[PDB]
């Protein structure tokens, strides 16, 4: 499912991401935009053999099990396919654990490089929230 900007903002808010660990909703929407382009079905393989899954491109080396990442840890306790669902609940719950780690949102390279320090409020402007 390819989300609409305001649609995704509302689902993210509902799920409790607005200001989770200090990050305003604009950040999460911006990160989804540049990580997956609002597509829940996005996958990207990395050089180390791991793969990123879903709307927030969660990595298989540490967070989920895809059965093909030697040494994976599966910290979110879920098969990576669960992150491709049109229902973003799994992605959100796992993202909540990732951002709680020492590095915060810097865990998402797209956020660090394209959202960090920008007017992220723009991502939710015009939305009925």
């Amino acid at each position: 499912k390819v989300f609409g900007r305001c649609e995704l903002a509302a689902a993210m808010k509902r799920h409790g991401l607005d200001n989770y660990r200090g990050y305003s909703l604009g950040n999460w929407v911006c990160a989804a935009k540049f990580e997956s382009n609002f597509n829940t079905q996005a996958t990207n393989r990395n050089t180390d053999g791991s793969t990123d899954y879903g709307i927030l491109q969660i990595n298989s080396r540490w967070w989920c099990n895809d059965g093909r990442t030697p040494g994976s840890r599966n910290l979110c306790n879920i098969p990576c396919s669960a992150l491709l669902s049109s229902d973003i609940t799994a992605s959100v719950n796992c993202a909540k654990k990732i951002v709680s780690d020492a590095n915060g949102m810097n865990a998402w390279v797209a956020w660090r490089n394209r959202c960090k320090g920008t007017d992220v409020q723009a991502w939710i402007r015009g939305c009925r929230l």
